[PDB]
């Protein structure tokens, strides 16, 4: 071993090299874990026979157990070395990471009148297990908040571990699965030892960050006239008398929306529309009621955000769709009710070349069949599926938003990729997951039959150091002009962006968006 | 070198060779550029402002380069040669093809009175050069005009090169793309030289040439019952009173319609319905307003072809969707407004199995939820996504149609295909660019700060020459009876089709299409 | 590593070799680092919307960390060697220098009613790196006090660290950089540890005396 408790078991590491393409990027924080659940599981749940209603209705145990989240980007970039990646690259993916907890120092702490008193416990151990197998609910990807904060001088709290299983209302089912995590290999550590592991990311298609330069009804040629036909007209044209005609015609320069085109736009699926401006959106309460949702076994749950769809049309900023858009806090945002001004919002626009817009109708069609004397009829469609020559753009990444997510095991999916933008995975990067060891306080002499209540009240507190290697796609294009840049403001300012305030909160103004450079269709 | 102006640069091959499976076909064309733009670059656009509405918006650049456009099939099949490809196969798909230009002469004229007046200029040199590396807009297969004249004796005209970037109306935004062509590496090539690449298609499905023999529905056995059961019957049948009963049975040869299958039928998206007698459509213009669209960034945009859809049921010829087929002209049809008679409408007839009817519904679904008091009604689905289950065939392609198209580059797609048929490709063959060298007439002798204004009027000619060497996959079947195949009439007729007239105008009477031997389903 | 708390990590070196011409001279002093900013950064400036002038307008951050300064010559010339330098020579210039830290103990303290009681935490750490790359405003050299002290008996509090940086009266402009000193490689250090590095003076000019 050689390490003992005279000497620190590893070093700081927080630096980001940029080598050729790869990028290693590391990081650094200082973790407390706090004793959770009195060293106790529980069943938890919500009925609905309290306020709650049919929706909100869950089963599930909280453990003791805590488990690190690092799965935000800002965990991994500094804004600087975010702007590097996001003005000169194409695209990115990661392909191994490597884990490393140290320095590890447990502490007690002892209630005595009003002093409030610490000390240091130089046996108590802690427990670490990742689970390689993939045997847990992988509670990663939900975008919960604890993780790593970005500004490295922050110390932070690691989040209780806990999950949700079947229900039929507040009860459960057969099929109830229940875990207790004691009851897997784990590892346990004395404030000498450190814990490390190297975990590799499976083939994965690297993000695309950048905004084609032609939409995607534009491919044509605006010179060249095309060789096929449309129907121009129906009805004889120029004469007191109706007669219908067939005529036909060529889609050149002049008309260019009935060329023949190769391709579709991406797949729709409607978002009601709201504007920031306050007197244009109506007077009611619509958020719930005329919300997008998706029905499943009895419980309406809202989609949010959903399918990626460009936020709104040209030559309006304003409108955004209700559920469509991530939306981030400013720092130091309320919990509840905040008002719009805390909130950040997201945009799509990068995309709205080969996706629909959000708020907007995908299409029309045919609603009759016509006849003589029947007026044809044609109706919209709200929500379309995928059909053969479709493409479309994944969600962009933002600085703030989630890394990966981990694929559902099943039979059948489609183009997997999260909503919230990021990388879907089918074996993410294994979760981590820790506790403190219980200490039992001095139990009885006579024997007793009943297990020891009583435990000495105890936190422990070390580093943990996470690094991720990337591969980076070039940015090789022949564009004449300047790109678009993301740059900081000119102009001055109170205080400077992505650093520290006055009394040492550090804020980052507003999200960063993945996608500048751009790239021909 | 060993070239020189004395000798030439080249032969002039075209043939077909078929060796076993494989089949080179190649061909050769005289092609005479003109110099275009007078040697300049061009912002052209069209605003709403204009006549023009809000679809027809478009923003782009008009280059004086121009491209050899060799995409449709009838470039490189003689139609006897393009005869024994559909009668005798399957399915073709391209390998490699190989290009080449030689022979290249330069003239230059002058205009002196009325005096129009032609001389060679030995030096005068053309620019040319291909992207290998799709750095630019890839303007083929849209089906412009332009293509390599079918028959081999016409000498053709090489088209502009212009293209389409982002605007907002007429104006353009900061994403907006500007490209110099004369910023690539390029060959500048003398009437001695030549110039030859070899390119190698990537791994890409046999396009299916052949029509299933078998009806999606009917896959079944006639003789034998099946085991599962269906509802037949809701009511207690045979008695005064309605009570309702649950009554089940087999589905035999009696009632087919009501087994149990294992498949769908391909994706749906309707159009509206025209007949080619006038008396029975409607008097209206239908045409652009009941039209079937996509709604993208504002810019309604007529669908066209559409996914592909069976053209008309059975027993009904007249029927023709919309937009849904291809339509070319006949020999020497009008640009605009033409008649009728002059176009030639394609036919999906071949696909009715796996397909749906363009014109009709695709399915029926349950509208509402039943109750003893509640009648069920069930509405009609018009446009179907793609669900589990589902097969289907890409549109036919056509002896005048597009060969391929570029793919393009984006996160998520479904089954690329073009909807114009052929092939869909992520690295298409590179588009070649051409350019007479411009050439400056007498400067002034005191400098002059501005650039040079005057040129010598010049144009280029030469010879063009493409082999494509495509891999076929035999037909091996044992049907009993004959098939179908494509035959010349018997009958005496005018003069020969696709062959010239008395004028010489060469003419193809109708398209052809690929399909015709029958394949078990 | 075989240092452990038991054992001292290192000497207590303060001589003056004269070797010839070349001069080797060492120190040591005695070191206490209290906790800066309850481990903040912090904005600071001067605005002269106070009674400030627009001369000492100033923008900057203070950092938790602190650094030593050994910059002045007092520390590493005691006077007698001082005077058989400049007695005896025309021209001096260093040529490479050696830091080490060691015996380093972390301590802890309480506020019960008026008891001030200190103990010793052996866990906990600190934290060193040198920048060698530069990367860092250089704040030596503007003869700030806190140098390592004349008298070796002396015992010495590191100083703070914290940096100025552009800006339009209180305010700041673009260009204004902020530094997270925690971003870069550092080696952290236990009662048993020492740290050590040699750098080497690069080409000068012997300063005339």
């Amino acid at each position: 071993g050689a390490d003992g408790v005279g000497s620190s078991s590893g070093n700081w590491h927080c630096d980001s090299t940029w080598l050729g393409d790869r990028v290693i990027t590391t990081s650094t924080r200082t973790w407390a874990l706090p004793t959770y659940n009195n060293h106790l599981y529980k069943q938890i749940s919500n009925g609905t026979s309290g306020g709650s209603t049919n929706d909100n209705t869950y089963f599930g145990y909280s453990t003791p157990w805590g488990y690190f989240d690092f799965n935000r980007f800002h965990c991994h970039f500094s804004p600087r070395d975010w702007q590097r990646l996001i003005n000169n690259n194409w695209g990115f993916r990661p392909k191994r990471l490597n884990f490393k907890l140290f320095n590890i120092q447990v502490k007690e702490v002892t209630q005595n009148e009003g002093t409030k008193t610490i000390a240091n416990n130089l046996t108590s151990t802690i427990q670490v297990f990742t689970d390689s197998e993939y045997q847990l609910p992988y509670v990663l990807g939900s975008a919960h908040q604890g993780c790593l904060p970005p500004f490295p001088a922050d110390v932070f709290m690691i989040p209780q571990y806990g999950y949700l299983t079947l229900n039929n209302g507040s009860q459960a089912v057969g099929r109830s699965s229940f875990y207790c995590l004691e009851y897997f290999p784990s590892q346990m550590l004395r404030t000498g030892n450190n814990f490390e592991f190297s975990y590799q990311f499976e083939d994965v298609p690297f993000h695309s960050s950048y905004a084609h330069s032609q939409s995607l009804d534009r491919l044509m040629n605006p010179l060249i006239d095309q060789y096929l036909y449309y129907l121009s007209r129906t009805q004889s044209t120029g004469g007191t008398q109706g007669t219908q005609q067939l005529l036909f015609s060529q889609a050149g320069p002049a008309n260019m929306s009935a060329q023949a085109k190769n391709w579709l736009p991406g797949p729709c699926y409607r978002q009601q529309r709201v504007s920031t401006t306050l007197s244009q959106n109506n007077n009611s309460n619509f958020a719930w009621t005329g919300a997008t949702k998706y029905h499943l076994n009895g419980r309406d749950s809202l989609v949010n955000p959903g399918v990626a769809m460009a936020t709104h049309k040209d030559d309006e900023e304003r409108f955004f769709p209700s559920s469509g858009v991530l939306m981030f806090g400013k720092q130091g945002a309320g919990r509840d009710n905040v008002d719009y001004s805390s909130v950040m919002l997201t945009s799509e626009e990068e995309i709205k070349t080969t996706n629909p817009v959000a708020t907007e109708q995908y299409g029309v069609v045919a609603d009759n069949l016509q006849q003589t004397n029947t007026g044809p009829i044609v109706g919209n469609v709200n929500s379309q599926g995928a059909l053969p020559g479709m493409v479309w753009q994944n969600r962009d990444v933002y600085l703030q938003g989630p890394i990966w997510a981990k694929i559902p095991h099943t039979d059948g999916n489609f183009h997997p990729s999260p909503l919230m933008g990021g990388f879907g995975l089918k074996h993410p990067p294994p979760q981590i997951l820790i506790k403190n060891t219980p200490v039992p306080a001095d139990p009885p002499t006579t024997f007793s039959q009943a297990k020891l209540a009583s435990f000495i009240t105890q936190y422990s507190t070390g580093q943990v150091s996470v690094e991720i290697e990337w591969e980076l796609q070039k940015e090789n294009s022949k564009r004449w002009n300047p790109e678009i840049q993301y740059t900081s403001n000119y102009y001055k300012s109170t205080n400077v962006d992505f650093a520290v305030n006055t009394e040492g909160t550090y804020s980052e103004p507003r999200p960063i968006g993945t996608r500048y450079l751009t790239r021909n269709l």
